[PDB]
């Protein structure tokens, strides 16, 4: 299970986060808007069509923050981290889902999933 994420983040040095549903694989958790990446489709074009199904942007002119591999107590997924700093339209919670903006220093990884514990100690830093 290849997984394609967005770590929007605006000129206010904030990234915008959004809580998985209470039923969902990780559930109550933050996250980064994405998905599964599907056949006869590229990381780069998953992750637009994510953000774009999720939160209503078109990611633009992107790059692969961090790509690492996690195994969960019952499924191992890839995750590709794609850094987004510019992007057309307003990210909102287009699937009905709790979206906000959050500053990346006080960004908790407690509250992300374990998989993601390196990507947000390495994004302390850029
Ligand atoms: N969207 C998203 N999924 C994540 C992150 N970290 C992480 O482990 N995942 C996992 C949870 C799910 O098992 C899978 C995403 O699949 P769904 O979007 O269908 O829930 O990847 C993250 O930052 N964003
Ligand atoms: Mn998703």
């Amino acid at each position: 299970l290849q997984i394609a994420v967005g770590i929007i983040r605006n000129e206010n040095n904030e990234i915008f986060i959004t809580r998985r549903a209470a039923d969902a694989h990780m559930a109550n958790k933050l996250e980064f808007p994405g998905g599964k990446i599907e056949m006869g489709e590229t990381p780069e074009q998953a992750v637009v069509r994510e953000l774009q199904e999720e939160v209503g942007i078109t990611p633009q002119h992107f790059s692969l923050f961090e790509k690492l591999e996690y195994e969960f107590p019952d499924r191992h997924i890839t995750l590709w981290f794609w850094l987004v700093e510019r992007w057309e339209g307003e990210p909102w919670g287009k699937e009905g889902q709790p979206g906000e903006w959050m500053s990346l220093v006080g960004l908790n990884a407690d509250d992300f999933p374990p998989a993601n514990e390196p990507v947000i100690a390495k994004l302390k830093r850029l």
